[PDB]
């Protein structure tokens, strides 16, 4: 008598799988998975077992699992080099589990105002560089401008002015050290993955010295550094620089291409249909001749923008395949799941399914309104996923967003260099963003 299963994709090639025609196309070929197999859909990656949880059934089934049914732990294998040796997602359950919890309210509440405040200037402050108009690469504008206002917001002024070309440097050298053989995490050695673990060193370096300097004196910052060098374990405990290290380049890692992707496709959807550029620049000059300013206050009723980001992100989820292996048998809608195997969500996939999004295919923000589609569903739309594990910093992005937009889109008129059909998803990269030559016109507003 063995129990229901979820049917298995046949297979492809003998210690391959599927891994080559998913790397053709991942999106493409999860659709595929989907649409002939249904919401429970096994396919082999490598030696490995993979299973497609899509619609709002298995998605509450994956988001809800207790982190000792379902470990995000091996998903980072590649990032741990980065990150650290047991500083976060290498650390024991309950250890990892406080480091993230210190996090949270560093990236919600009380610092949103200051942060609000540094976004803004920080852009305000990049834009008085530019030619009156001229021709820029939109996607490198947005990379630019969030790593700026993440760093500044997480980090420190430190690293914005006296260790800007230091740092700049680092999280080049600590970016690179992302290849797919250390993502195996088989063999860590390589030329390029010392000039990664150098990195590391040099970052711990930085961060105690600026500890040290900032406890000598008392300087009292409004960054995620400054919270995390204040928290403390339920021990009474304290962060060593290690761990500080570790998960403020977690944090940045979690938030840069993430934020960057999403601010360039907010452009571009707003861009290639004046419709919404309309709604949402009639919002901002609003915003404007009733506070004058941009501020805390204001970026936090932008309901048309708010709406353009939500669809967005439906259409354009920056992380389409979030994984997870099994170490305890749960069963997903009748069929179950043996331990040994991996899980995994997919927003691109779920966010198109009609009977959750009507007409998916469709760009409409006012499927977000009072009247929804992301609401009375809390597991059909899950661009910054669910659960106990959902996005830390989804509030800090949502601003950070606003913010950008908002300052961009007063001082400056765009328009896209080619043909509007021609921008699309690169679904071949980690981070799933615009395709690299994404060229946009500017000209100073009025
Ligand atoms: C802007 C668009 C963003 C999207 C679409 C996004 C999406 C996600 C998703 C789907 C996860 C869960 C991954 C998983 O379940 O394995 C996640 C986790 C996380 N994100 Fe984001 N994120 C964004 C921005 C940011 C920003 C700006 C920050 C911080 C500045 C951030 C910090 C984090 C952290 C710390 C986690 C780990 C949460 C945990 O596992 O407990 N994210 N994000």
């Amino acid at each position: 008598p063995p129990s229901n299963t979820p049917p298995v994709k046949p297979g492809g090639l003998p210690l391959l799988g599927h891994i080559l025609e998913f790397g053709k196309n991942p999106h493409a070929f999860l659709m595929a998975l989907r649409h002939e197999f249904g919401d429970v859909a096994e396919f082999r990656m490598f030696h490995q077992r993979m299973v497609l949880l899509t619609g709002s059934q298995a998605s509450e089934a994956f988001y809800r699992a207790p982190d000792e049914v379902l470990d995000q732990g091996p998903a980072y294998r590649i990032m741990t080099p980065i990150f650290g040796r047991g500083v976060v997602f290498d650390a024991r359950i309950e250890r990892k589990n406080q480091q993230l919890q210190m996090l949270m309210p560093a990236l919600r509440d009380k610092p949103m105002r200051t942060y609000s405040e540094i976004i803004v200037a920080e852009v305000e402050a990049m834009l008085r560089d530019w030619k009156d108009a001229g021709t820029i690469d939109l996607l490198e504008l947005t990379k630019e401008l969030t790593i700026y206002t993440s760093s500044h917001c997480l980090l420190g002024a430190e690293f914005r002015h006296e260790l800007n070309t230091e740092f700049a440097g680092i999280y080049r050298d600590l970016e690179m050290g992302i290849q797919p053989i250390a993502y195996v995490f088989p063999n860590l050695p390589l030329p390029v993955f010392k000039r990664r673990d150098q990195a590391r060193v040099r970052l711990q370096e930085l961060v105690t010295q600026i500890m040290e300097r900032r406890a000598r004196s008392q300087e009292r910052s409004t960054n995620v550094f400054q919270m995390l060098i204040d928290a403390s374990y339920d021990d009474g405990s304290k962060l060593t620089p290690h761990e500080i290290t570790g998960m403020l380049i977690a944090t940045i890692f979690a938030g840069h291409h993430t934020s960057s992707g999403t601010t360039a496709w907010v452009l571009i959807e707003l861009l290639r249909r004046p419709e919404y550029l309309r709604r949402v620049r009639a919002e901002i000059d609003a915003l404007f001749e009733t506070h004058g300013r941009v501020t805390f206050e204001s970026l936090r009723q932008m309901p048309q923008l708010e709406n353009v980001i939500k669809e967005v992100l439906r259409l354009h989820p920056p992380l389409i395949l979030l994984m997870r292996k099994v170490m305890k048998d749960f069963e997903v809608q009748g069929m179950r799941i043996e331990a040994g195997k991996f899980v995994c969500a997919a927003p691109s996939v779920t966010h198109r399914i009609p009977e959750l999004f009507p007409n998916p295919e469709l760009f409409d923000p006012d499927r977000y309104t009072p009247e929804r589609a992301e609401d009375k569903d809390l597991y059909g739309w899950q661009a910054f996923g669910g659960g106990r594990h959902k996005c830390s910093g989804n509030a800090f992005a949502m601003f950070q967003i606003k913010a950008i937009v908002c300052v961009l889109l007063r001082n400056y008129e765009f328009e896209l260099a080619a043909a509007p059909e021609s921008y699309r998803d690169d679904y071949r990269k980690m981070v799933v963003e615009p395709a690299s030559p994404c060229l946009i016109r500017y000209r100073r507003r009025d």
